[PDB]
């Protein structure tokens, strides 16, 4: 039997399940917490001891990384790569423009000139590596921001800290809404998640894992309003203004950094054309639910598969 840590990290909440014979599971949830908290720091845009705000804050200058940051830098960047830019980490002037980074009081509809302008100042090329001693740099002042990844590499880790005590650990990590399994539940069965409904209390959908992750993004997860109108913090990155034309984008993966990516990408891209999403993220590796704007849902065949037990 499962005991269960919740606490706040990666700017959400956190919930830890986890079973083991072996360890004490106390134990292994401390340690999983632990790095989820470190994680939040390290890569934050505004905690004065994050190497993200480090980069971020030395504009034209070689930066000598850690491994850890350089990996995850390189691995954000390609699925930028991946998704022609619709992720893109460097996002990061566009949100402070926003005030997504800030106070409450700056949050802010910037004008079109302001956002034109950032735009010049976005764009994940913009990121140079340096292979041979660990640098990176940042040109044309793009500042990098991982939000729409470090959720994702925060529970595959926690799942690989759980296993590094107890080969045989089972349970669960979430974070927001984002799930990582560590084993299948009392050994031998699927976890059963619920899809949330983005304008309800309601479950929309159940699936079914014994492995693997899923992910969602939505409207609903960083918004503010103003004049009756929701602005949201998935921008998307051609434009600088929030993605429209979709609610949410639920997406079920091997791991959970490719789910928490490329559900931010599968925003991004759905309301533009939302039957070639559901059509190509499944050879991505990202099975997909996406509900639309009024509340259409669309899934890709293979979500289908995890509808049943």
């Amino acid at each position: 039997q499962y005991y269960e840590l919740r606490d706040f990290a990666l700017g959400t909440s956190v919930r830890i399940v986890v079973s083991s014979q072996k360890i004490n599971p106390r134990t292994i949830a401390e340690a999983i917490l632990e790095d989820m908290k470190r994680i939040t720091y390290k890569f934050s845009f505004t905690d004065e001891r994050s190497v993200v705000k480090k980069i971020n804050d030395h504009p034209n200058e070689w930066v000598e990384v850690d491994e850890e940051t350089y990996s995850l830098i390189k691995a954000a960047c390609a699925f930028a790569e991946l998704t022609d830019g619709a992720f893109d980490p460097t996002v990061g002037r566009l949100l402070e423009l926003w005030g997504f980074t800030g106070n409450y009081e700056n949050l802010r509809v910037p004008s079109r000139e302001e956002i034109e302008e950032a735009l010049k100042h976005t764009g994940y090329k913009n990121v140079l590596f340096d292979d041979k001693n660990m640098r990176v740099m940042v040109k044309n002042g793009v500042k990098i921001d991982l939000g729409g990844i470090a959720k994702g590499y925060a529970l595959d880790r926690a799942r690989q800290i759980a296993l590094s005590f107890d080969e045989n650990a089972t349970g669960f990590v979430e974070a927001g809404g984002d799930v990582r399994i560590i084993g299948p539940k009392f050994g031998k069965y699927p976890w059963v998640i619920g899809v949330k409904d983005p304008r309800g209390d309601d479950v929309i959908d159940y699936i079914y894992l014994k492995s693997g992750a899923v992910a969602t993004s939505g409207d609903y997860e960083r918004y503010f309003v103003v004049d009756g109108v929701r602005y949201h913090h998935i921008l998307d990155p051609s434009t600088g203004y929030p993605a429209r034309g979709v609610w949410s984008v639920t997406i079920i993966a091997e791991d959970a950094t490719t789910a928490d990516a490329l559900s931010t990408a599968g925003f991004v891209m759905a309301g533009k054309d939302w039957r070639k999403v559901v059509l190509d993220f499944p050879n991505m590796g990202a099975h997909l639910l996406i509900v639309l704007e009024g509340g259409a849902i669309e899934r890709s065949e293979t979500f289908k598969l995890f509808e049943r037990e």
